[PDB]
């Protein structure tokens, strides 16, 4: 017959996909019915709280600004003051610390590049060495291997396709 | 001899390289030196505009917000109430035509869900169809393809190994 065979290769499946999923959807209407309500209702004293807020901050803005912003600006000019003070001195020494650590460390660097070459040349000498007929083997395994893996993706879309496609 | 040959094959070009970077490297010393005197000259009036600067910025900060800030606290009092009292009665209207935008546009998803399938999947069908064939012969020629790219970067790493090692 053309029905039984036709239905179980056409996919059914899609249909309650597609149905199911839009079923629970709909639920996204009562969700949003539920969101407007909470809005309005907040809307009413999230009004009375916004004026309210700028109003305190706003006599709290200036209020503050004198007693903090005097004492902040204030004490900020007399720390800095004795801070560049000191540091005035401190920044030569320090510089001159510094400017030795920097130095000092490139010294090193001068007969470490050449230390360190032969180091990595001959580590790599000896693994590359065994790396040679370690990778021929490798490489030969990897063949099969990864073709497995690849073979196991292509029948899925090429299984998936076939059915979807039904003739 | 062990002399011509050894000094060939030792490769001599890395004595150049850390020889010439480091030899222009060098003036990295002149450079440090420079921005230091250059950094005590700008230090001393860099001084006097940093405390200059929280001088200035300081009566102006207060000074401007007397003006500014009563204008833009003014201000937006009476630019906001207005907005809020307008975007009262649109807050609702605005929230229908979106409301009714979001959801339209979901509409026309249910049935789009289902003739885009078929749109897609019968699209794939014929593409697939000529994939297979295609697929078969371009895999077979990105077998030695992709070979040559490797066997190239190989040889180069080997190649340069060797040499390197000498021996």
């Amino acid at each position: 017959s053309t029905f039984s065979k036709l239905r179980e290769q056409l996919g059914p499946v899609t249909q309650e996909f597609w149905d199911n999923l839009e079923k629970e959807t709909e639920g996204l209407r009562q969700e949003m019915s539920k969101d407007l309500e909470e809005v309005k209702a907040k809307v009413q004293p999230y009004l009375d709280d916004f004026q309210k807020k700028w109003q305190e901050e706003m006599e709290l803005y200036r209020q503050k600004v004198e007693p903090l912003g005097e004492e902040m600006r204030d004490r900020a000019r007399a720390h800095v003051d004795a801070l560049r003070t000191h540091l005035a001195p401190y920044s030569d020494e320090l510089r001159q610390r510094l400017a030795a650590r920097l130095e000092a460390l490139k010294e090193n660097g001068g007969a470490r590049l050449a230390e360190y070459h032969a180091k990595a040349t001959e580590h790599l000498s000896t693994l590359s060495e065994k790396a040679k007929p370690a990778l021929e083997d490798l490489r030969q395994g990897l063949l099969p291997v990864l073709e497995s893996f690849k073979v196991s993706f292509l029948s899925a879309l090429e299984e998936y396709t076939k059915k979807l496609n039904t003739q």
